[PDB]
């Protein structure tokens, strides 16, 4: 059978289920860990936002969510100010989040840092930024340049699993595996950041094992590290991954 291993967390389950179910020998190599962030320990800056903000950059889904429950946690009102700020989200998952606060953004990426470029307004005052763990230099930079002083807001994190991607790369270089799907852009960059020989890993995704991409801005992270994705999916349906694959895979044999 091909053997599909998954960089993914959340839906593993699913992922092995369905894998099976298609006649795949699923795999589970996840390269991330997340972890919520305790309310206290960013109060201050739930509490600074609570002041009122000129912009507000929403990056996640999650975070939009988390945010509020925070401040509700803290007793603050986190919806009067950031119904007086500008809004951005960087793509459609933050943009859902607000919209379903009742605080939908006045504009709205295309899931990249450099999409919101355009969108960044040349202001004053502050800028309060929804992180998930990972820098971003460029967003950073730019509302820096745009004339903000950031005001950084993470109420969570994802962290590679180093011991994780270790092992993901013997697997890949031991030609354990025929394909590798990724799920979201952070698990090709937790991966690549994390091998002890990428230039063997980029190999390996190239000429050996097939990289399957759930959404194109993972297929664009890929594409980053030089490694161009077998197949790409733009469903968010893992049976849709799985089952466009294996029709790209035999169209190629036929």
């Amino acid at each position: 059978a091909v053997r599909v291993a998954y960089a993914g967390l959340r839906r593993k389950e699913a992922f092995k289920a369905l894998a099976e179910k298609l006649g795949f020998t699923p795999l589970l190599f996840p390269v991330q860990a997340t972890e919520k962030v305790p309310v206290p320990e960013y109060r201050d800056q739930v509490r600074a936002l609570a002041q009122g903000v000129d912009l507000f950059l929403a990056t996640t889904g999650v975070g939009v969510r988390d945010l509020l429950e925070a401040g509700k946690a803290l007793g603050l009102d986190l919806e009067g100010p950031l119904a007086k700020a500008f809004r951005l989200a960087r793509g459609a998952k933050a943009a859902r989040a607000l919209k379903e606060a009742g605080l939908p953004p006045h504009a709205v990426g295309d899931g990249t840092s450099k999409s919101l470029l355009p969108l960044l307004p040349q202001g004053r005052g502050v800028a309060a930024l929804q992180l998930y763990g990972k820098p971003l230099p460029l967003l950073e930079n730019a509302l820096a340049e745009r004339g903000y002083r950031v005001l950084p807001l993470m109420p969570y994190r994802h962290l590679p699993d180093p011991e994780g991607i270790l092992r993901l790369e013997e697997a890949l270089l031991r030609g354990e595996v025929d394909a590798l799907a990724f799920v979201a852009a952070i698990q090709v960059e937790f991966l690549f950041e994390g091998a002890k020989d990428p230039k063997a890993l980029r190999e390996a995704l190239n000429t050996r094992v097939k990289a399957l991409a759930v959404g194109r801005v993972t297929a664009d992270a890929l594409r980053e590290w030089g490694v161009k994705p077998f197949y790409v999916d733009e469903t968010e349906r893992l049976g849709s991954l799985l089952q466009g694959f294996k029709r790209a895979l035999q169209k190629e044999v036929a």
